[PDB]
């Protein structure tokens, strides 16, 4: 798009809190797309995307980065773990899914942005002009998102998987370097298909991927643990929050609520609890402690019509109950 | 639907002894279909089915709460056991096999809903018509129900088989955090699908579940075992409960049954007394004790038209003798 | 069928010896399908078959009293070999293996049923006709015959195989659940198709089989072993019994033949006498004791024209020679 | 056909030397089918074919006596072997293969028996008329050799392969037993074709086949090691022998050769004598030893033409030189 | 092409730093093909390609001599990697890929050669016009690049995966030696297609490839490591270099920057550093080094417009920091 | 063909130096087909194939004789790998690529014998017309090459593989002995292909194939190592010799080259000296030292037109150095 790295990182920060070396890795790379189509040939088809590969624990925003970043650009965006291709699955799936969403894109973008009349639908459809623009998006603004690359990397006492691992990237190659895929809408080119690899590394490192791969993944960019202060941020600015989710769902039953400031630390404060003292699983966290939080509620709110409930510290301390100190309920419950 | 939690429950009530919490549970989430519906863009597409996992032994109630809950819903519903997918099958096929389900529920709905004249059948049947709203359904009200999904969890000892289970979570992420599946009827969003996975968790726990899998089964709730108080409920309170069935089969060969006060308590005991001396598999022990007792009669019912038995105490005793008591006899028998 | 259980077990008695229990448990199977369609909605569809389960030993008429069961009830039929599934087959194929058999059965029942003449063989068969026929023919009468359930049960020191045995149990789940499989005819749903599984159960017992499946096979019921009185019966007494199959066959050949009195005994006897010295395989080891027995006369009756050959005891003991009492010998030739 | 067991045999008797027990079972086998025509309804269906299993060194005739029936009843056959069914293929590819083989008879059959003129072959060719007539040979006369039966039985220390050999004959039954297979030309029933199984059964017994396989194999018949009286015979006897087949050969090149009577006999002689120094291969030993000894005058027939060439002893004895009785030689030339 | 071994050097000198031997190699391999269309029939069509075999490190120029290569040539290119087939993939594969790619270099060769108007963009266009030529272009002109050869020579203590490895091989022969393959636009004869196999060999050696492999790649060629001197000569001779694609980059941001002399050295040095200190991966090294030091200019160019930027040494380091000597953090971040 | 088999020798000798047995043995082969369609029924059917078994080392003229053979008669030739079939191919393939080569033949033989023009290339490419005719080249005329039979031939400690390898023996039967196999052209009987199956034998012996493919490999022949004096005839004498490619070659530039006689016996020796000191790969290792040889006039042959370039011994010692005599350069270079 036209928008400059600092708008994109502006529009991040509104559905993503912190991560802001991520946020603007994800920029650069999306301006670089505009950059290069302002270049004249023959260097216009030799700058290629700089790939991004993303170093972090779990629940802390890569894949929102990234979800994200393919939803303000209006690209055709896809989600993979790597490991699922260790018969099977081909990695030309990746580009074959990729194109279907493509497909959506263009479709609920081209009969809506031209308007019983039911039967006249088409007058627009015309089934080689909607193929070739779904090919169009995703050979120029597609984004894929691998997921868990760091577990198809040679581990220890190699060989065994290790063969089959490094089969992956091997695999992989062809797309991240540029290759031709067909799908039912024709060829597609993966030559300017932005990817985005993520990984916890916490034992593999970005030098243990084979040489090939690594060339393609250009910029390494970290991202960081969440806190506590961060769930509560999380919890209420982003948008769409949880709690404006809840408030807006409770408001469809008559019911309106609201959080007390305390409320909010205090369902933040549980959350981070829980990761600590068992599996921390970051953001993802909230959402059981929410749901756990707002159950009462959301069953009877049908028979609270009119109401306005205050969910402050002493409600959430009752609807918690011993959850957050009793693993043995926390690992079932949250 | 329009349906209220409450009124929700109490149509499950009818079908389906005890398990309040998890009547309640699928109430909710089925409320919450409709409460995202009275929103507005952008928040509309940002709300997601909150799915539920359910935790319980086995014949309890799990899977009829589901089917029942799609039934009165009006929804395209499909059970799948989990472990299946361990060629082989691909999980696509879940979101396939749904879209069949919806396919009758919309043509015996619509060809129905619209009335020699057999070759005027047509006149509504529009090839595209039918499809669109399989796909409505299945994309709107779709429920998939995953049976035994703590048995893809990493058991013991790790490795081996616990990374292909894994690799089953990992496979079914892309349908339960939204994806776009192809089927012989078109494209299909898996977005708003409710999906509710049970398991026993005997040694396996949920938070044994991959990170991205625990976010998207926000909802655990509880089953309990069955009395047997439970199964005397059960045996004649439920529409179309086992004695409502046979009086009524009894009664197309001209023959009137009846059932003392003790002749079900009688029953019920029966079958709790075999759950817990052998193997307990819940309320389905109802059906081998309840054929057990139904055989004599089931076979001569045609030679008895105009008569009435009742069937009491000494009635069940005499028809189940000593398989109840004897291990040797009922792991046969019943 | 309007044909009533005794009715049912008269008609079955004139092809099986003995197996009264089995006898009457299909039979009521079979006519319970008359009752539920002599019930009203809503508890005409939630009635669904009681699955019966075979207990015996091998060739003593497990297979035969279900071919039997399906021919007099005019509804196609299906043989499968449980181990067969543990690429390889679907579950499903045996649905469509069925859908097939349904085929046939519609088709010359209606060709048939409807009377140079060939170019006018239409007039009747229309490919939409027939089809949705075929598919009535197994949704309401269908008959599947699942042999050897019983080594698909977990052995001994489980795990290995017995995570792909019972892996079979799950898959045929759904089918006696009740679902909807695809086939080159249309959709076929599986709700009311009549289920028979067999197992010798020598080691494994019923209360082996997943739980899930248990509950869909209601009606446990014991076949016996067969003695040599009943060999003696099964030699002539069933319609298209052996020596009623040789009389006719040798008849042809203008040669009118005889068995004695004792002649059967003898043969009868041969052929309990191999079963209990070596391996028994039940009735099976009398069609290797008469070709034995018929051997010469059955190579020589062209050249017999006009005569009448008694098969008295001396014929017999004469035919088999040494080769009951001679294991090396009775183990090639019988 | 309308021959008869004895006219049978004399047919087999011009292709195949000794053996005449297997020439009578299968010509018993195969007159058998003229009479279950002859019969009427309702046993006419009831009467299935003798299969026959054949137990023989290798060899000794038991595929040729098989191939030639199949030539003098006019029917399609199929040589299969047993261990190629232990992804792979399925057994329904026999009864495919062999509607094919039925195809071609028929068509061959069929242009022919009805006659610039190329244009106009039609005029008889109808699609429909094919196939209906291709599948009513292979229901009607088609016959399967399956040879090495006895390799997929279960050996020693069972379980492993056992367990996979088994499952062949398991999937053999359906076959053997009476099923309905789908091919290119429609479906086919297998219920009337003739199967003759064939084994050495040097370790394995027949008894070791799972009964319900051996209750389908009722003939047994056993075939014997061939002497060197019997390459005598073979050599010159039967329709188009080697000796024949050489004469006629050399004769196209203007040479007219012969063998004297001891030439014969040394030839066999020499087949006979590493057969049984070396590896039984029965018969097909006659084969390298025939063409070491037309080695020769098979390469510069073309420049004898006019010539009678005399093969007697000493031509026969110059032509083998060392290669019989020394091994090092016979493994490789022989 | 027209073109003489040294212009094709002096073509390729322009894009690859060093490597003269490489570029001799692929120089002659070209020419050789318009020698052999000099020829006459017969010994025109018994030439073949003298395929070659890349003997080098990684990352120093074997791909992109063969890339190169047949864009300079204007040929059908394909890179595969070898260990990618020891179900899975065909080999038959690379000549399908391969063909693919010749369809793009026809379509937009041709329809660009031929010039509202986009309803007339046919007039041209013939379905068997563009086959014909894709397929002509493989056939004569089509470049396969065999990266990784040198993975599927057995290696030590041969036979476990030395049999499928050799297998490998032994399946590329037919490609190699002269086949016919089948694709989507028709069949295609690989008799001139020039093969480049690239490998390490670092303890394989070429004679360890089975020898109908060895005769078919009779030219032996080997690449040099690149140095410190090399690489900074590549980060700013190479036309379309890392140097001349930033300043390009930069500059639609309204950006001019400058690499001082010493800069470049710098940088080159850098890599050199990390590539003897941790895992040498060439040439590849350069991508990283050159990220991490256009990181911050590259982020915040949208806010210097009308700046012009000088990358002095003093940048460099500084962009740098402790990432080159800290293996903890360059096994990270390059 | 017409040709006799001194006459087909004679073709042969004019491409492949030795091997005369061989060539006699092919010769022979390829007469008998002409001698078979002299003949009348029903004795023509009944002659099969005389299939020939090479025994030899690597690169001595096996294939070649049979590529040769091939294209002598004009028959649809094809080499298939042994191995290759031990889910992977179906030995079917051959007889589909073999009928693929059937393919070209007929084509490229029937457009051109029969002569802007383009849209009139028809008028004779019926599409029937080309089938029967590929058809009947293949039925007819086929010759498939089997290389490395020895290698399905069980080892030692059979099984394991063993099984694996007889396996592809027993797959291949069907083809050697006359089957109907289907092809995108139709259907193809292999009943009088010509088998040439090849194979070094250094530990195993034919007596080891299984008995039923012996008897379809009567005729065995050995092939022997070829001589420094034998390298010294092929590098001058057949067809389309190295030298004579050379020359033509170099012609195309300008340069007239001649190798002196002793140059020849120079090339000659270095090829057998390194095959006798590191691995013997025959005939083939003359392709590298040609290729070592002509590699610096091969690169500069543009810059020496009109020049005339003697390569003499010295040119020769000279262009090899010190390759030959170090394995740690020849294992790398030839
Ligand atoms: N609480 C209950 N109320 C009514 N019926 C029940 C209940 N629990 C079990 N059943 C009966 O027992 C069977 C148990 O299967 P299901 O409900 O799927 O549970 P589970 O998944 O634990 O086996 C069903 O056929 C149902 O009719």
């Amino acid at each position: 798009s036209e928008m400059t790295p600092r708008e994109i990182v502006s529009e991040l920060d509104q559905h993503i809190i912190g991560q802001a070396d991520a946020k603007r890795a994800v920029a650069i790379a999306l301006r670089n797309r505009w950059r290069r189509m302002q270049l004249q040939e023959p260097l216009r088809h030799e700058v290629t995307p700089k790939n991004i590969l993303m170093i972090g624990p779990t629940g802390v925003g890569k894949t929102e980065i990234a979800r994200r970043l393919a939803k303000l650009a209006n690209a055709p965006f896809i989600k993979v773990e790597a490991t699922k291709f260790t018969v099977g699955k081909e990695v030309d799936s990746i580009i074959r899914d990729l194109t279907d969403s493509a497909m959506k894109l263009v479709r609920q973008q081209e009969i809506a942005k031209n308007r019983l009349i039911d039967d006249e639908a088409a007058k627009l459809i015309n089934p080689e002009e909607l193929k070739q623009k779904a090919i169009d998006a995703v050979e120029q603004n597609g984004i894929v998102f691998i997921d868990e690359i760091d577990k198809i990397c040679k581990k220890g006492e190699y060989s065994g998987a290790d063969v089959s691992r490094e089969g992956v990237q091997r695999d992989l190659l062809p797309l991240v370097e540029g290759s031709t895929v067909s799908t039912k809408h024709g060829m597609v080119k993966t030559d300017h298909i932005l990817f985005i690899a993520s990984g916890a590394f916490q034992v593999a490192r970005p030098s243990d991927l084979i040489p090939e791969l690594q060339g393609r993944l250009p910029i390494r960019v970290e991202l960081t643990a969440l806190s506590a202060a961060d769930f509560e941020r999380i919890l209420t600015e982003p948008h769409a929050s949880l709690t404006e989710q809840y408030k807006a769902l409770m408001a469809t039953e008559g019911v309106n609520i609201a959080f007390t400031t305390d409320a909010v630390k205090k369902i933040a404060e549980a959350a981070f609890r829980v990761n600590e003292k068992t599996e921390n699983i970051g953001a993802r966290r909230l959402h059981t402690v929410m749901e756990r939080l707002m159950d009462k509620i959301s069953f009877s709110a049908s028979d609270m019509n009119g109401q306005t409930v205050n969910i402050d510290a002493a409600y959430v301390a009752d609807a918690l109950g011993e959850v957050v100190e009793n693993e043995d309920l926390s690992r079932f419950i949250l």
